[PDB]
């Protein structure tokens, strides 16, 4: 599924993610957006190490989900790397609640560093009633 843009900001407030470890919505939209342009199908293998990033967050396979092929990986959130591939966002959004728990918080992804952080990001959320 391909989210529009406030039907994704909704489904994520929804969801508990607005404010969630003093992270925006306006951020977790602005995630989304450069991850995977709101697609929950999205899929990245990454060669140089055998790891596949998955869904709506492009969460990776070598610590976050089981893929069952991806060398000494781990699986911190405890699902299937396939449960990130879902319409339904609920595990994808458990899933990266448990990433930003850890130390870099939202920056855990790269992504949000080159283009959401320090940056305006309230285009995301206007309009969208969140």
């Amino acid at each position: 599924k391909v989210f529009e843009r406030c039907e994704l900001a909704r489904t994520l407030k929804r969801l508990g993610m607005d404010g969630y470890r003093g992270i925006s919505l306006a951020n977790w939209m602005c995630l989304a957006k450069w991850e995977s342009a709101y697609n929950t199908r999205a899929t990245n293998y990454n060669a140089g190490d055998r790891s596949t990033d998955y869904g709506i967050f492009q969460i990776n396979s070598r610590y976050w989900c089981n893929d069952g092929k991806t060398p000494g990986a781990v699986n911190a959130c405890h699902l299937s790397c396939s449960a990130l591939l879902q319409d339904n966002i609920a595990d994808a959004v458990a899933c990266a609640k448990r990433v930003v728990r850890d130390p870099q918080g939202i920056r855990a992804w790269v992504a949000w560093r080159n283009r959401c952080q320090n940056r305006d990001v309230r285009q995301y959320v206007q309009g969208c009633g969140v």
